């Protein structure tokens, strides 16, 4: 079996829920005996904190692909987009140099954040996917935001009931990869 490594923040770890409640556990169950899914996600992680954890994970897991789901905390904290871009660039360099295929997820801030900064933050992702010639996955939360029954009260993080949707959505996005 090949291994999919997830390098993520609470959108993949689960916000205020157990790891086993989060969609990557559901995906792992769905892909039993075919593909291993390692959820190396930490609630609250910046792109810099993800990057710090990455080398040990690459060594240990020798994954075939790495899903990079990071930078949203940087954006939510108003960090400079150029800085989050460089950090993400380093993550992508590390992945390729370990002989793994990076899969970069587009991240955005919710629709009530100011539009100029959200635009500059969001733009980093297609720029990096083009630069590294890697898949750019769409942001799964854009669908989730549209369902109050799947959102926690902060308007940011998906709830436990959203997790089976997200797992199914991710299974569908990831099969041609
Ligand atoms: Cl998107």
């Amino acid at each position: 079996m090949d291994t999919l490594l997830i390098l993520g923040d609470s959108l993949s770890a689960g916000y205020r829920m157990s790891a086993s409640a989060a969609w990557p556990a559901l995906l792992n169950d769905k892909w039993q005996s075919k593909t291993s899914v390692v959820n190396a996600s930490i609630s609250g992680d910046t792109s810099q904190q993800g990057l710090a954890r990455l080398p040990a994970l690459l060594k240990q897991h020798q994954p075939r692909w790495v899903l990079v789901e990071l930078g949203g905390n940087d954006g939510l904290r108003g960090f400079q987009p150029q800085q989050t871009e460089q950090t993400l660039r380093q993550i992508l360099q590390d992945v390729k140099a370990a002989n793994a295929e990076p899969l970069l997820m587009q991240i955005r801030l919710p629709a009530n954040y100011g539009r100029r900064y959200n635009e500059a933050f969001s733009a980093i992702y297609p720029k990096l996917a083009k630069e590294f010639d890697v898949p750019l996955l769409p942001f799964f939360m854009e669908e989730v935001y549209l369902k109050p029954q799947w959102m926690q009260d902060d308007g940011i993080h998906p709830n436990r009931d959203a997790q089976p949707f997200i797992a199914d959505w991710m299974a569908k996005q990831l099969q041609p990869l």
